[PDB]
């Protein structure tokens, strides 16, 4: 395992574009959403993760525990539902979201003092870098 807690601010976005085409997301919220620079503050207890990801198109909240599977209704995003479950890959922080949309998911780690993020659906995979605010 490792901590990942903190504030964090994006720094860099890649192939966010590909990520959103892929769930789905229409012409107008993804022109808004490529443009913004949402922070993400994550609280960690143990495996008890609580993720928030705030922007100005909207604020995104997940509370999870390491191992748990979780439905997420994503009626905020795609609308669509997803099982949820999360591991620790190594010092990964990784999830898998089994729903309609295949290989959907998402992975955290950290490296020095940024946060790393993948996230990916069936082939789109969008890469995320966060510096510590």
């Amino acid at each position: 395992p490792a901590d990942l807690s903190g504030t964090w601010t994006l720094l860099s976005s890649d192939n966010f574009e590909g990520y959103m085409l892929a769930l789905g997301i229409d012409f107008a919220t993804r022109k808004i959403a490529k443009l913004l620079k949402p922070q993400k503050v994550i609280e960690q207890n143990g495996d008890s993760f609580t993720i928030h990801t705030n922007s100005s198109l909207r604020n995104y909240f997940v509370k999870f525990k390491v191992g748990e599977e979780f439905d997420e209704d994503n009626r905020g995003l795609d609308n669509r539902k997803c099982k949820s479950l999360v591991i620790w890959d190594n010092d990964r922080l990784t999830c898998i979201q089994k729903g309609e949309k295949k290989n959907r998911g998402w992975t955290h780690w950290i490296e020095g003092d940024k946060l790393h993020l993948e996230m990916f659906c069936e082939g789109q995979v969008c890469k995320q870098t966060f510096q510590r605010a």
